[PDB]
């Protein structure tokens, strides 16, 4: 058995996992088969190992969180974990172990081993004490821009033979903020990116957040719009509105329809010196969104064009404090 869980222990097999989130994998190390009639000599001679072929393209292991315990949570000492970048890179003894076990791995993997086979056998195997490996791995923050599926595979090795656990699959959503320029709050209004904005005119920067898909694995703690605008051409008026981009289902079962004004569920911080405005969703509002609901929102910053020339703007949508830059717009005055 292998399962993936979020930090609060919720099973998240098959779920969408945001860049920066952690997969708290739990691998079951089943020692039940030793209640059979093979000898301790056969068990100890072969040793006790577990292999995790983790998806190194998507995930970074958190070795500081790797732990081995029994089913009651008693921590188990004497199990070591070694990470290897590839099979070729691993020592001959490890290569041979996997070969004999009928295992192949893709790229990097981890090997868990009983440091002291005889004592492992006496204290854990012979007492019918199965173990639980906690093996957390974080989605690379970068990956959130390309997105894609990843798969974690594990194998237990007993009497020198490897047996696969289940494979757990997850997906990383591509988070792709977009920035438009408008003179209206209507979502169908014309995008002025690439066009002219007259001197002294009021206009909006439309900051469309990334789409958090339904069936996501972690609470939303942060969903912010950060806009360091060019003060040589633009002045933020101190007025903005934020709207839902989609229907949102809340944990209680209520629904906020697409296009609802969510400005009262946000706060804004403005830096007048540097020409930066940051609009954040209130944490208590984000907590109300169901994990099964998609989430997306957009913010219209009301601006004034205060000088002639060509000016660009880009914004950053942070999602659980991970930054995703929008496209860069350009207007001429
Ligand atoms: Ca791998
Ligand atoms: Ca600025
Ligand atoms: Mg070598």
């Amino acid at each position: 058995a292998m399962v993936n869980k979020n930090k609060e222990g919720l099973n998240i097999d098959g779920k969408e996992v945001l860049a920066g989130s952690t997969n708290y994998y739990e691998l079951t190390w089943d020692l039940d088969q030793y209640k059979g009639d093979k000898s301790s000599k056969e068990a100890i001679q072969n040793g006790f190992y577990y292999v995790d072929d983790y998806p190194e393209e998507a995930l970074d292991v958190r070795p500081d969180l790797v732990k081995v315990a029994d089913e009651k949570g008693n921590q188990v000492s004497g199990v070591s974990v070694q990470q290897y970048d590839s099979l070729e890179a691993a020592p001959k003894k490890v290569q041979d172990l996997l070969k004999k076990a009928n295992i192949t791995v893709k790229g990097a993997f981890q090997l868990f081993s009983a440091d002291n086979p005889e004592e492992f056998y006496k204290q854990y195997v012979a007492t019918g004490t199965s173990l639980v490996i906690t093996d957390p791995m974080t989605v690379k923050s970068e990956f959130g821009k390309t997105g894609g599926k990843y798969e974690n595979k594990a194998y237990q090795i007993d009497f020198g033979n490897g047996y696969a656990t289940e494979v757990v699959v997850n997906n990383v959503p591509k988070i792709t903020p977009k920035k438009d320029v408008t003179v209206s709050l209507d979502p169908t209004s014309e995008n002025l990116d690439g066009q002219t904005v007259q001197l002294y005119q009021t206009f909006n920067y439309r900051l469309i957040g990334g789409l958090i898909p339904q069936n996501h694995s972690e609470e939303l703690e942060d969903y912010s719009f950060v806009d360091d605008y060019d003060q040589a051409g633009d002045q933020y008026t101190g007025n903005y509105k934020t709207f839902s981009s989609l229907n949102l289902t809340m944990k209680d079962g209520s629904v906020i329809k697409a296009g609802t004004d969510l400005t009262s569920q946000t706060t804004a911080e403005t830096d007048a010196t540097n020409g930066i405005v940051t609009v954040r969703f209130k944490e208590d509002f984000l907590q109300k969104i169901s994990l099964d609901s998609p989430f997306q929102a957009e913010t219209y910053l009301q601006m004034r064009r205060i000088a002639i020339g060509t000016f660009e703007n880009t914004y950053v949508n942070t999602v659980n404090k991970v930054a995703y830059a929008s496209n860069t717009v350009r207007t001429t005055t």
